[PDB]
């Protein structure tokens, strides 16, 4: 098709996945799945996903998540640890629920557990004993880059007009140096900036990859776009991927800091080959970036 008809988006409605996962959605009147990321039948091992129960999914999912399904106040969101599939694969499974549009669960492949608590002990005490933004902030790149072992870490400081600047860093030897950079706004546009108020960690395993579309695209629960504001499997913005690319960067981690209900800045991991952590170290990310988010407040008091 050509013509005059054919031929810096709302990133929260990309309608498409990140591929190392897979993305249900659930209708709770029946508890069958009503849309899925085109690769969730590959992904889960399953013959088919579309309109089945999750009954009837091979596994044990259902019996996973019924303990978590009735209102509660301290629910959701709420990681789950399954089995899916023949042949089987032991899965985490994230679950919340958008505004509208039903029950989401993103599923990605379990590993083992993290024995990170020695670690942590420590790291906690460091934060907590942090005499200065400069101290508590070099602390937080080395911490991080121990614990998860990108390439470079920075944490990425916002002033109040959206600016951003690369206020501390760490990274291996003789790579490339941005501590000190400046960057305008609209690196990290607002939109943006107020869904990782909500959002607090986000992972890019291979800036290279190939969107994976949800199936159907529109929910049938809203006939709209699919809030994907909760959603940790989100494809991210092609503007952002670019950027990312003239760098030759190949991987990210990101985790919020929420200072006052405000964005202060974010903790900004590279990786120079794909890289993903799973959701156990990503729940330690955000206990420790919230944990500096205090000091930093009681720093700036
Ligand atoms: C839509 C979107 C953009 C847009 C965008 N970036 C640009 O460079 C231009 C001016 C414009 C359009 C192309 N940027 C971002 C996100 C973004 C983040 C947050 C990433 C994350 O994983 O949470 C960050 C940190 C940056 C900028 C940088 N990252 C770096 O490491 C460095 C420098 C060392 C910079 C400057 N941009 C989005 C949203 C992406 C999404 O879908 O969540
Ligand atoms: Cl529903
Ligand atoms: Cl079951």
């Amino acid at each position: 098709v050509a013509g005059h008809a054919s031929g810096c988006e709302e990133i929260h409605l990309a309608g498409s996945i990140q591929p190392h996962g897979a993305l249900l959605v659930v209708s709770e009147h029946d508890h069958r799945v009503i849309q899925a990321s085109a690769n969730a039948a590959e992904f889960l091992n399953l013959g088919s996903v579309l309109g089945v129960p999750l009954a009837e999914i091979d596994g044990d999912l259902l019996i996973k998540i019924l303990p978590h399904l009735d209102p509660t106040a301290e629910g959701m969101p709420v990681a789950v640890r399954c089995r899916i599939g023949n042949p089987s694969t032991e899965y985490c499974g994230l679950m919340h629920r958008p505004p509208e549009g039903g029950l989401i669960i993103e599923l990605e492949r379990a590993g083992p557990s993290i024995d990170l608590s020695g670690t942590l002990a420590p790291a906690l005490e460091r934060i907590r004993t942090a005499g200065s933004l400069r101290a508590l902030c070099d602390d937080t790149v080395l911490l991080f880059q121990q614990c998860t072992g990108y390439d470079r870490v920075m944490v990425y400081r916002f002033d109040e007009q959206g600016h951003g600047l690369v206020f501390s860093e760490c990274h291996v030897p003789g790579l490339e140096s941005y501590f000190g950079n400046r960057y305008p706004s609209s690196t990290v546009p607002q939109m943006a900036r107020q869904l990782y108020v909500r959002q607090r960690v986000r992972v890019l395993v291979d800036v290279t990859y190939q969107p994976v579309p949800l199936e159907p695209r529109l929910s049938p629960l809203t006939g709209r776009d699919l809030d994907m504001s909760g959603c940790f499997l989100r494809s991210m913005s092609p503007c952002h991927l670019q950027f990312l690319k003239d760098m030759g960067v190949r991987a990210t981690l990101a985790v919020s800091l929420v200072v006052g209900g405000k964005l202060w800045g974010l903790v900004v991991c590279h990786h120079y080959l794909p890289r993903f952590i799973r959701f156990e170290l990503r729940a330690i990310c955000k206990r420790l970036a919230e944990r500096i988010a205090t000091r930093i407040t009681a720093l700036e008091s």
